[PDB]
């Protein structure tokens, strides 16, 4: 690999930051966040960098009143280098005491596409939860009013304006479903120009042309609920998601006009029952598909970043540590994360990180951090 031979680069500062932290993140309206969690982040074809989060109002928990924020860079070409190059909070909608989340959007020259995932305010995944108003949570259901739906939001100026967004449930989404989730991460948009999204048990998929797309969905039998795709070199699809239990990450490989082969364990990529990511490098030699998740059957705490020189990416490196570029003051990092390729060519990741306050309670102030770092950063670490 040629990129061994640049200095190794890196870059890291907390992005999105908690209730608890100084220059805790608020919207210009004066509403703050307990904690910001599920990061989503996009290079735009300007090259600015658009970060979204689901900023949690009231505590760190996945249901309840929680919001669709946003930060971008401040110019198109300054790459996100700095803190100073990052714009104040926005939102993208947090309208009701809903939970609008899991950010998963898609750029489509230009057009960001943003595709999320609602429920009621009331509603939760097991039910039985108790809100800070006191209120029991009923468990999400089939029904229109307790399901979990799928939305869908568009950008036509750089992420600058969102659109009211669409309810794109029936359409996208099986009927009779109940709990449904859409990334969270990222969309695609492959070399014959489909966009393609992964979404629980399914791809949603956008054809047609950039300003006349339309949407349908490829069932996928086995596939996880938190799913990843990536194009690899040999341009078929690759579908990494999070596992149903600890162990490892689940992996299948296809194409959109004839399906996939079923889902199989990839024993090369453990991971504790969390998101990973996934990201399409380049393809001139040598081909590189990325990936980071947790390294790990049973901590969140173990960032790993690898690089896969395969035409259908079935082994990694053993990669980069994040720990080995810790950030201080912003918690313990480690949980979900996003990346994406910036125009200066470093890859641009968003990390969970948690200060652990409250344990797994709902209390443990949750923040994102904001990594660059180059190919060489990665090749040049310790056990490679």
């Amino acid at each position: 690999d040629p990129a061994k031979d640049a200095t190794p680069y890196h870059v890291e500062f907390p992005l999105f930051r908690s209730a608890n932290m100084a220059s805790a993140d608020k919207l210009s309206t004066g509403v703050g966040f307990h904690s910001f969690r599920i990061p989503a982040v996009v290079r735009t074809t300007t090259g600015r960098i658009l970060a979204f989060a689901e900023g949690r109002r009231h505590d760190n928990r996945d249901f309840g009143d929680i919001n669709l924020v946003y930060k971008r860079t401040k110019t198109t070409s300054d790459n996100g280098a700095t803190l100073s190059d990052w714009e104040s909070l926005r939102e993208v909608v947090g309208s009701g005491d809903g939970t609008w989340g899991n950010p998963t959007p898609v750029v489509d020259n230009g057009t960001i596409y943003l595709f999320l995932s609602w429920n009621n305010g009331s509603y939760s995944q097991k039910g039985g939860d108790e809100l800070p108003d006191g209120t029991i949570t009923k468990k999400i259901d089939t029904t229109w009013y307790g399901r979990r739906h799928l939305y869908l939001t568009t950008s036509t100026d750089d992420g600058n304006t969102w659109s009211k967004p669409q309810d794109l449930t029936k359409e996208l989404t099986p009927d009779g479903w109940s709990w449904d989730a859409v990334g969270p991460g990222n969309g695609i948009k492959l070399s014959s120009g489909e966009l393609v999204v992964p979404a629980m048990g399914r791809n949603i998929v956008g054809r047609g042309t950039p300003g006349q797309r339309t949407w349908s969905v490829q069932r996928l039998n086995g596939a996880g609920a938190e799913g990843t795709v990536c194009e690899t070199p040999d341009g078929k699809l690759y579908r990494n998601d999070r596992p149903s239990k600890a162990g490892y990450r689940i992996v299948a490989r296809g194409t959109l006009s004839d399906g996939f082969s079923d889902f199989a364990s990839d024993s090369g990529l453990p991971d504790p029952a969390c998101q990973g990511s996934v990201l399409k490098y380049n393809t001139d030699a040598p081909p590189r598909t990325i990936f980071l998740n947790s390294a790990s059957s049973d901590s969140r705490r173990q960032m790993r970043v690898r690089i896969s020189y395969d035409a259908d990416a079935a082994k990694y490196d053993y990669g980069r540590k994040l720990a080995d570029a810790p950030v201080s003051g912003a918690g313990y990092e480690g949980g979900y994360s996003s990346m994406t390729k910036t125009a200066d060519y470093k890859i641009g990741a968003l990390v969970e990180s948690d200060f652990f306050n409250d344990g797994t309670g709902g209390g443990s102030y949750r923040s994102i951090i904001w990594r660059r770092f180059n190919l060489s950063w990665i090749l040049n670490g310790p056990n490679n």
